[PDB]
């Protein structure tokens, strides 16, 4: 399977910057959502699970194809609550008609990211829509009840590799889970609409209980009020990925960078750019604009 870039027509960097600045002006508008966490942390989970969906054997699945927009991938068990990401991002593909799906959701993601100070994201566009055969089958985002062999066996399928594993869960530490959507209730820190490296302080600060919670499903909680899923303990269970969640804790820098790269690496895998096809676009916040 080859998917080769396509830039939309006629289009260059204001055009994105007019969209990214669209969705940043709408996630500070819609506030209240979800207990006032806002939009942002909903909009990276969106574009982590429709680029997930990839394998490296064969090319099948990721961001490039948009086909979120189809049933069967809108309706996966493991995609329970993106309906609101999706519903706030529909009115933006209202007003610019001419994105394709894949590039709306990757972008919605790097615009949560740095709208909420995180590192500045590089992207690409030219993700172009597919048909609703080429929708990929659910079953291939993760389950959050294994352990550390499971999340690195996992992820292997989107070569990542330990390091990179590690600088993308600290996204797990913005917004909450949901218990009617996962079977799994909390949030993991005080912080969680700001992008900082605070997944990997209450990992190896805090004092973690295995408790049962309402849906029968076992997750590790803190006096503090915070949760931690099974998935997420096993990063300092095992001793390769626990000595880079302390590198995390002990260098936001470092953490702020290595996120960086493998976000935008987990946003393009699968999709061939061309030679003459534009460099990646670094926009910048609303902030920086004096929006
Ligand atoms: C083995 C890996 C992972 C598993 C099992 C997993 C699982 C989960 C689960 C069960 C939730 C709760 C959903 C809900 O109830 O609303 C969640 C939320 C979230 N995850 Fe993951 N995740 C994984 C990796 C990642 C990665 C790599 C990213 C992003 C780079 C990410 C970003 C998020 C975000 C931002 C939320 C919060 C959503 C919200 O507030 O509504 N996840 N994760």
């Amino acid at each position: 399977l080859v998917h080769v870039a396509s830039v939309e027509k006629g289009r260059s960097y204001e055009d994105f910057q007019k969209v990214y600045n669209a969705i940043a002006l709408k996630l500070r508008e819609d506030d209240e959502y979800d207990n006032y966490i806002g939009y942002g942390p909903v909009l990276v989970r969106l574009a982590w699970h429709i680029s997930g969906t990839w394998d490296k054997h064969d090319n099948t699945g990721g961001s490039y194809g948009g086909t979120y927009r189809f049933k069967k991938e809108f309706n996966d068990p493991s995609n329970a609550g993106l309906q609101n990401g999706f519903k706030f991002l529909e009115p933006i593909h209202k007003e610019f008609p001419w994105i394709s799906s894949g590039d709306l959701f990757s972008l919605g993601g790097v615009t949560a990211v740095q709208e909420m100070q995180g590192p500045k994201i590089p992207w690409r566009c030219g993700r172009v829509d597919t048909p609703e055969d080429t929708t990929p089958d659910n079953g291939r985002l993760p389950d959050a009840d294994k352990d550390a062999g499971y999340v690195r066996t996992f992820f292997q399928r989107l070569n990542m590799n330990d390091r990179e594993v590690v600088a993308l869960m600290g996204a797990h530490a913005l917004g909450k889970t949901h218990l009617k959507n996962s079977g799994y209730e909390g949030p993991g820190g005080a912080a969680n609409n700001v992008f900082t490296n605070e997944f990997y302080l209450n990992l190896l600060n805090e004092d973690w209980k295995l408790e049962k919670n309402d849906a029968n499903n076992e997750q590790w909680d803190s006096k503090s009020g915070y949760m931690m899923l099974p998935t997420d303990y096993s990063l300092i269970q095992d001793p390769k990925y626990l000595s880079i969640v302390k590198e995390y804790a002990n260098d936001q820098d470092k953490f702020f960078k290595d996120f960086s790269k493998a976000f935008e690496k987990l946003l393009e895998d699968g999709i061939t750019f061309p030679k003459d096809a534009p460099s990646p676009f670094i926009f910048k916040t609303l902030e920086e604009q004096g929006l």
